[PDB]
């Protein structure tokens, strides 16, 4: 109920598990060592933790091995990407750095 690292491929499905047919709320941030707006918005994703402490995050590196395919599975166009369930369904899917968008969801979603 945080920010969780995924880097294997059974951490992934079991937290898709969790946010589609377990209708927890969940949020997946897909970043990169390389991705330079990443280096300001982890941060906010760690503050934001706090306010919707009931939320998880689920952290993922898209250069990770083991979840290689579930990334291009995916159609991961760009870091940052963020997806964005509640109630079993997807409700966002913010493509790029748009922080104003991350917090609008996080507010109207899980508040």
């Amino acid at each position: 109920n945080g920010v969780v690292l995924v880097k294997s491929e059974e951490e992934f499905i079991n937290a898709m598990s969790k946010a589609q047919d377990g209708s927890l709320p969940s949020v997946f941030y897909f970043t990169a060592a390389w991705c330079g707006p990443c280096r300001f918005i982890s941060p906010v994703i760690v503050e934001l933790s706090k306010q919707y402490p009931d939320v998880t995050t689920y952290k993922v590196d898209i250069d990770e091995g083991g979840i290689s395919n579930t990334i291009s599975k995916l159609n991961i166009t760009a870091v940052p990407t963020l997806h964005f369930f509640k109630g079993g369904s997807k409700k966002g899917e913010v493509v790029g750095a748009d922080v104003t968008k991350l917090k609008n969801l996080m507010e109207q979603l899980y508040k």
